């Protein structure tokens, strides 16, 4: 469907990148990996309802839904947490002070993990 | 000065995550993560240098510096091999077909680890 499950199968592998950090104690770049799944998993979304979607807001990316779509509660919730793990999880500038990696836990990665999944599985029933 | 120091041990840890990428087998996540190593370890050097750098080319990051910077033809032409890095091993649409993450080979990915590290070396000479 225009890509869309070439969109999808980079998102299950961002996932599953995701969870290899997290095996690597990789916790910010994990966090980072799981907001690239939830991203690249609407913008396929969005392809197979004929929409190009952009940026790295997945809380745009779930208002820009067609109407038929509905959202849950719950995804706008999971945006907003993963929405913060584009851009701090990797610049230091984004924290008062050290490098970027130390200020994620794993259990704020494994926590991105399930949101993440919770985007993906919501994509794949809609699909 | 100036946070330098945090940009350089995130540039570090950038490379840390570039080899434990290249051990999971996600070859395109290690040549991404490469980039991002030097991105950030040339970010640190200006900041070291008090000005401060924006944007993903290395190739800008390189020419922006103070003409007093020596910089080896062999660190231009790395740049520009870690320059495609940033956004094609992340995104399918900036491949004919399928997920971004199939293209990417492991030599790719060990050769990017070995051109970030040499523009991690050059920043820590420069420092």
């Amino acid at each position: 469907m225009n890509r869309a499950r070439d969109w999808l199968e980079q998102a299950r592998h961002n996932l599953r990148h995701a969870q290899g950090s997290l095996g690597l104690g990789d916790y910010a770049w994990a966090c980072f990996a799981a907001q690239q799944a939830a991203e690249a998993a609407l913008k396929g979304l969005h392809l197979a309802r004929g929409q190009v979607a952009w940026g790295h807001s997945i809380l745009d990316l779930l208002a820009d839904l067609p109407e038929d779509v509905d959202v849950p509660e719950d995804l706008v919730e999971a945006a907003k947490v993963l929405d913060k793990y584009y851009i701090p999880t990797r610049y230091p500038d984004a924290h008062p002070a050290g490098p970027a990696a130390r200020h994620y836990t794993r259990l704020e990665a494994e926590e991105a993990l399930d949101l993440a999944q919770k985007i993906l599985a919501f994509v794949e029933e809609k699909l």
